[PDB]
């Protein structure tokens, strides 16, 4: 029960990243979209993911349940097509639609 990742003041369990990522990835599989989500994420910001792209994103929610449609929010598990997690980004901090990374503890 540690916070793998901290987004903003958001907790994330090594659990919450491993079922979004899952969520993330089955639907990624079968060619599916829940809200456009997963989708593909370009790395503009530049974060040195240690697995390789291309990479999708698909909202990792503040109250841990995972994302079935609607709002979003500002927090992203980054994957790859082999299911593997690259990282957690977050909206909050960053000053648009950009983002910034989201730290370890
Ligand atoms: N400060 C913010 C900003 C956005 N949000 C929510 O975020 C979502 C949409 O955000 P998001 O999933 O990141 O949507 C982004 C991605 F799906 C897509 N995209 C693809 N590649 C990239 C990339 O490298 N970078 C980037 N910043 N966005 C990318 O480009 C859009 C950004 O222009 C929306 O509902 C907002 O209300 C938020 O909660 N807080």
């Amino acid at each position: 029960e540690s916070c793998e990742y901290t987004c903003g003041s958001t907790c994330y369990w090594s659990s919450d990243v491993s079922a979004a990522k899952a969520k993330g990835y089955s639907l990624y599989e079968s060619g599916d979209t829940i809200d456009d989500y997963p989708h593909e994420y370009h790395d503009y910001e530049g974060f040195d993911f240690p697995v390789s792209g291309t990479y999708y994103e698909y909202p990792i929610m503040s109250d841990y349940d995972v994302y079935t449609g609607g709002s979003p929010g500002a927090d992203r598990v980054i994957f790859n097509g082999d299911d593997e997690l690259a990282g957690v980004i977050t909206h909050t901090g960053a000053s648009g639609d950009d983002f910034v990374a989201c730290s370890s503890s």
